[PDB]
């Protein structure tokens, strides 16, 4: 019934969120990896709504939200956050990202540094290029038959060897999350990926920032992460024996850092 | 003539000269000298940090274009002094590069000022160079020298490698210069304040953005002293450079672009 | 024409390509490249180098003015390469300067041929690169390119400063030629190479001076890969600079600097 | 009766040594602080010569040893231990020297680097100019009544206040070094500490190096050590909480820390 609120943007679409814990707590919103819904977070949310009020998303053309047609900018996906923000009479809110959610937080952390009070980057990047690779996988989503081949691509580089082998659960819950995802949602992500280059841009940004990374990172490396660490002013890095889905292979290790930093 | 130097009138009655470079609209850099030099010291970095910042450049307490009263001097109050440049120019905040000295008025500042600090520097420096021993000796010989000829032979010789000084260098002679210029009660003040310090404890506290540049070389402000306070702070980060004391003389573009994309230049 | 290079034939039927400059008698200092770059990319540091040092350069197996095996190439035949250099040349026992591949180079030689290395220096390097994924994702994409062009706009976005790359710069171009000229065969076999690296657990063992030069912003080799190698070697330092890749491209003075100073010039 | 050993040096002084541990063990020279004797090191002869065959001397001008006038050289006070060892019949020992011993060590390993294994180098420097500050302590040497100032002197720059504060026997032993120390001693040996400036040859050192430095040292500060370890290639850096006779300070570590790096 009360499972989710859907927000009109802007520009003709329409995003799914929802709101745990206290009303009177902090507001920390999360943003999702691409290819996944909002419920990735799922395990998180007992610690995180100890101590504040926890906002979370479909990103445009994810999960419950509707689909525009790509490319998307990131430009658009930050508007969506702050859109979200201005629906929640809310200036200003802490921020988790993860990956693609996590280059989302760079963006408002550059153009709307008023809406952000600390800043979480987990398992992401500034830069991604060269450019071909992603033009190349937006052909190849969008002519896929179904979303399997996609679907294997991604679990390949979100886990370790170890938990595909065997069958598992939460493996699976998110192979579901990939087959469900409508290929322009995933083909105008991967535009925005494309298009971005913030590497030049991160020592202008003056929130106080943790960045989290997985030394066994295949998608996003945690170099990248390294960088990004280092060019943000005064950010802490903490890397996990992760690979990309931090959050998922170590929650108690990753809730810990998050949470310590945030001011517990 | 005309325009080279501002004077502010202290609160505690001592005259600071001091100087702005670069274009007014530009985010406030200040920069605070090593005992024993002037603002001059940072001439050859001036057209690649006007570029991006506006310079606020001074004589500390006790030094070159400033008046000098007698020593002792605490740490508090030479962080004062610049707190006070900042109020005349009207600066709720700046970004602050200190070297040696300069970088333990950056460390106090960071402690006591913060909301005055947007982005921190501290080059060649220590949070505490103790035992406090070996600066009453220094105290007592620098007020009782005849000149500071053999004072200066002090200096340059921790400062720069044997070689450069071997070599009649034109920069040598110029810091050479400006030690010769150095009133004996400026030295001795400035030693008390550097005597009664140690911040080591404290740092911990800094919520400042933190970059330290250290010297490998440096036998005044030793590497490892550098090393101490980046992993102390919160987030800071640490550039070594193969140099002895004054690394910004003997590596400018390094020293500059360690600056420089520090700040968001 | 005349007598630019030599050329060393190697034990498995390979063609190396290399020069000595500098005066003979001087002690030897070999340098070894980046992946995907020739002997010219040092250029800029032959004057200060040969100062001091008979400097021996060569290009990779793979590259450059080298013949071209099929990969995989193990770090080993790499390594190898290097010590019939030596041999050919008659001699004993060299200082080794290695950056990124070279450094990785200069590890291994350290390892398995300790007695034919003086001093070691390490410039953005690393001692594991994995995980092993990424490089055979790189081996299948080299090999199927149409041309090095994708490839070039790879290497150049990760080796420079997006600042740097932007404003056409000649030092770029002359990079960007060296990748152009990379047959994909030398670049597949040098991945391979690092693909199946990993040294942390042997460094240890390392009792040659070291030095490691490593770069704040560097993506490719991080900082902190580094850190962790002169963390892991008994008695070796660590010089930082503000780079991203090639250190001795964007700061030249403080890289000849480091170099010369560790190594007694 | 065995107690002591002499040798006529080359150009007509007598040096005290003696040898102590088994015969057929690695040898080990140690080198002295100015102002003491050979037993300075007592204390550590039971761990030493576990493992080596100890050589120790009284200085030129010191102890047991001959008093030359002044000015001594760095070279001839490392002739001294080359000679010392062409008398044993060896051609390679470890060596030790703490502070003044240390500056010879430095020397060795410049200009008889064949002579020299492995080299430690305790609570010393390579640069304690100006040079000025060493002719005011030779004249005001040369013209006391007795060595007892001379004595306070060092002594105040040697321990910490704690043990001066009362009375204690190690302190007295090392007063009475002092007070044993004839005038010339001193001088000779203040002149080679003040010509001595091995900064800008520390680096083609091609020898095992350790340097053993002292946090609290005023004598030779603990920066001077941590230079030396920087500039001599592949040396390894050991800081104790001592002042500058640390092997009377901390005996087990300073122990350990010679017998770990000379090969346990």
């Amino acid at each position: 019934a009360g499972n989710l609120s859907f927000l009109a943007t802007s520009d003709g679409a329409s995003l799914a969120y929802r709101l745990d814990g206290a009303a009177e707590k902090p507001l920390l919103a999360l943003s999702n990896s691409i290819g996944t819904t909002l419920h990735m977070w799922d395990a998180q949310l007992p610690a995180l709504t100890r101590h504040f009020r926890v906002l979370r998303y479909d990103a445009r053309g994810h999960g419950a939200s509707s689909v525009p047609p790509g490319p998307y900018t990131l430009a658009r996906l930050g508007e969506d956050v702050l859109e979200l923000l201005d629906a929640l009479e809310v200036r200003r809110a802490h921020f988790l990202g993860l990956s693609l959610g996590g280059i989302v937080g760079q963006w408002l952390a550059l153009h709307a540094p008023q809406r952000i009070e600390r800043l979480v980057l987990a398992n992401t990047s500034a830069w991604l290029g060269p450019a071909a690779q992603w033009d190349e996988r937006i052909a190849a989503v969008l002519q896929a038959e179904d979303m399997s081949e996609t679907a294997a691509g991604f679990l390949g580089n979100w886990f370790p060897p170890a938990l595909l082998e065997r069958a598992e659960p939460v493996v699976e819950r998110f192979r579901a999350m990939l087959m469900a995802t409508n290929r322009h949602g995933l083909a105008g992500s991967f535009a925005a990926v494309r298009d971005t280059d913030l590497r030049a841009q991160l020592a202008r940004i003056e929130r106080p920032t943790l960045v989290i990374a997985g030394a066994y990172d295949t998608v996003t490396a945690a170099s990248h992460g390294e960088l990004i660490a280092a060019s943000i002013a005064g950010a802490r890095l903490v890397t996990l024996p992760a690979v990309h889905l931090s959050n998922v292979e170590f929650p108690q290790a990753f809730e810990g850092a998050v949470l310590s930093f945030l001011g517990a």
